[PDB]
């Protein structure tokens, strides 16, 4: 079926060994480059499967590790970017959506807008424009506003 | 040019077949590891190309795409993670930006600071610290406590 | 140790070239695809390092690139996604989790709630629920009611 | 089972080109090498199979073919060999074995003896070793030898 | 060093498997092809070690193994060659030369003549042209000759 | 055009790396094997090309290069082959053919039979049948019977 199969077989004992490794010292391209016509797919798909039927004994592990460092010897930092998405001539498609077991959670839109299926947080303040619906979260502004406007009725 | 190139030619009707299919049974290493030194473009580059003309074609597809399964045979569940987005030695830049048309629509910058573009939802609350600038959004607190200040004015 | 190894050496002048470049023209099929069962790493694990010490020399860099483009040859548009992330059998890791220097700074949990380390930004309006608790942002609702209760106090 | 696989599946117009193919510029270094500790089977093995029934169709295909060229813009000429075979350690095995339905019908042994089992011609000289025994080819010198012994018995 | 390396390790049972497994179902072209410019080396090299110490384990293995066959589901038979060596442009190298422990034991030269280190063997005639040299092998012309000469001399 | 394509450029300094490296330490099945079903073209092609204009440069290169070493640490010899050629099914096709500049220089052909274009050598004794033809190879035998038959004509 596929054109290239790389297989690397379970061994008696685990180790740090990969399937597949790239190392690129090229700074003017890129270490590796995928490019596909997929109608429905991943032009790449990542399958990350619990190697044990435990449900928490895969909980450091991940589909998609990305790690943006300095210079090995003598570096002063980086600022490298960890993920970059783009489209050059644009799409109607979210930019990123996250789904758990088939339904959306979480999603960036087209426009940069985002949807989020749970209660969330920041640390910090949240600067947004002024409500002008009855579930639009309200700017100091909009708070000090209706409180000046009522202070003025009560003279 | 490239050290190594994989080409899937067009085949004469679709098929689930890969350029490239890469699979280890290995818990204690990553499947596959990549690393570059590039000044200026990913160290990974992911194309996806719309495989008609028609703009709505592909509206399942996508670049990269993540599942993270239990083990197949008998597995009670997982707790693996999608995307892990890390700087060992610490980074300036963001990391994860989104354009549309090569202009930013969000981001989540180094400290963790995100950037919307545009009109976002939570089917939630969202927790955020108390106001001290005009279009900062107003906690139940700072509500309520212009609220209580405006009853005592009025005694 | 490694199954197969790809390396591209340091070239005398930088030039465009990848260690690894993959091109499918099947829209059937994946172009590529990864499967692992980490116990602790990532299935795909992307290191960027800084070609320089020079701090800043790589701010255009990124460890992951995605591009979303029309057919090349007279497409009229694309509506594919960048990043879609899912788990068809449920998972209890973040679906997306970013870190600089090894500490959390924004997630997207399993639920698609988020947390942000920082002051945030929406250039829109933020729909929210009705606060039921201090540090929960108000809605343009709770701000109108306790409004028009304090009217009411003053007749 | 095999770590990589590479498949070139039957295009629907048979053309030039190769599962794999490997270009090195490096004078200084082997385009490819292999290394394998078989017990019992070639380090490489290559299979030629009839792509049709008829079995005179592959009259001019071969399991392996090479060619030894001049350098392509301007080259005087090339001295370079088309198959070295050698043993740095010493083997007591035959060095090329040549059999067809798996019964011997060519070999050189190690000692550079070689053996054929059919009628086979030389279109020059032989240079041989003067008979000792009855089936030994006879040289010139033993020729003239019984014949200058049997003038001298009739004087 | 190498671009692209390929690593089977050692498994804890020896099996059927191979570090690199390539099939090719197009009738047009090589299923590979090697290219490389070497001042010295073999543009492939192929080296078995015998996994064992003892000398005599391995008897059955070869560095290169070839196998000609019919098509697989009711061929009838092929007519393909095993090894072909061209020159195309012409060398003045030895087309096959044979050494065991750095010494020559057997060689065909550029022009086909060869020669040989030891008593080899014909199971049937060899063709060759008239002696001109003590050395050379007699045909049963030449003796037919100096008999019919001698008897003569005897009237 | 193909389905794998490994380049390894020009370096500015030749070195002894190779475009691709294969090893295996597993005795149970061929490091590496190729199928094909060419119609008129080897299933491996391999082309050697000298690097340099000058016609005696490459005189040490070869197109393929095989060595068979014992076990590296300790071993005390090898038994294996350098090149082993079958055809299970039977062939009609010389089994190894040798030409320069495209014309036919020596050859074995498929039951063993050898033919040589130029005058060649044996170190040793050739062993060969009794000729039944003028220019086929005379034993001692024949030699021995026409002298004693001459010897008895003169009583």
């Amino acid at each position: 079926t596929n054109a290239v199969n790389i297989v690397m077989r379970q061994p008696t004992t685990p180790n740090f060994s990969s399937a597949l490794n790239i190392t690129s010292a090229n700074e003017g391209g890129s270490a590796m480059q995928i490019r596909g016509v997929e109608k429905a797919l991943g032009t790449l798909k990542i399958t990350h499967e619990n190697p044990s039927v435990d449900k928490e004994y895969d909980e450091n592990a991940a589909a998609l590790s990305i790690d943006i460092v300095k210079k090995q010897k003598g570096g002063k930092g980086t600022a490298a970017q960890g993920i970059y998405i783009n489209s050059t001539s644009g799409t109607a498609g979210k930019m990123l959506r996250i789904r758990n077991k088939n339904k959306d959670k979480f999603y960036v839109g087209p426009d940069g807008d985002f949807w989020s299926c749970a209660s969330s947080i920041v640390d910090g303040n949240l600067t947004v424009k002024d409500p002008t619906s009855g579930k639009h979260a309200a700017t100091k502004d909009y708070v000090d506003e209706k409180i000046a406007e009522l202070k003025k009725l009560i003279l």
